[PDB]
């Protein structure tokens, strides 16, 4: 079907992420959820520096610059899968994020996933959790 | 500040024509815009409005979407506690299906709320065609 077949493809594609790239994403998660805000197609996604270094005890002084330079790394990826159409099935090329940014004198950045990674967004937080 | 509308526009002049009027052809055919839905340019629809061989237009906007799909622009916004650098793609999702010759994009939601902007733009250029 076709959401098993995007879901392999995701799935195998995530291998290819750092680890701050993993925790990127987990934090924007975990903060939308925290903040009552829903992650969509349209509206950004605020991660703070400080909450990477809550929930990860990662080295305070670089933790915002990683968090910048993985929003460009993620901002660079690409994958690709089919799926049906009306007429045939036709061949996809997706980004993970439509759109990064980063504000230094806050010590935050922002996304937005890609319409094609959004209703996958609780299969990448069960892929990038560790225990 | 870099505005994101002057940001944008400038970035549209560094477009390939193909690209523009790929962009173009998606406007029309779906009038015929949002940052979920997929719009679908058919080959033939490029052939009938522009002077292109029709030999090589399917494959040349095949190369178009992979083009577009690639590039960047940048711009600024202000924000409460000071400014936010953007980064956004010109498109978010790209398709091609060779047995019909159609592809497809989905516009980055930076780039919706500016796609009439962009819609004059491009007719303007090639009103002659």
């Amino acid at each position: 079907s076709d959401l098993i077949v995007k879901d392999n493809a995701l799935m195998n594609a995530s291998y290819n992420l750092a680890l701050v790239e993993q925790r990127l994403i987990l934090l924007a998660i975990i903060e939308a959820r925290e903040t009552g805000k829903g992650i969509n197609a349209n509206d950004p996604l605020t991660v703070h520096a400080s909450s990477y270094i809550n929930q990860f005890n990662v080295e305070r002084h670089t933790a915002y610059q990683a968090l910048k330079d993985a929003c460009k790394d993620l901002f660079a990826r690409q994958f690709s899968y089919q799926e049906k159409r009306e007429r045939g099935r036709i061949n996809i090329t997706s980004r993970w994020v439509s759109q990064i940014g980063y504000m230094d004198d806050t010590a935050t950045v922002e996304i937005i996933f890609a319409p094609a990674v959004v209703p996958l967004i609780t299969r990448l937080e069960e892929q990038f959790t560790q225990y």
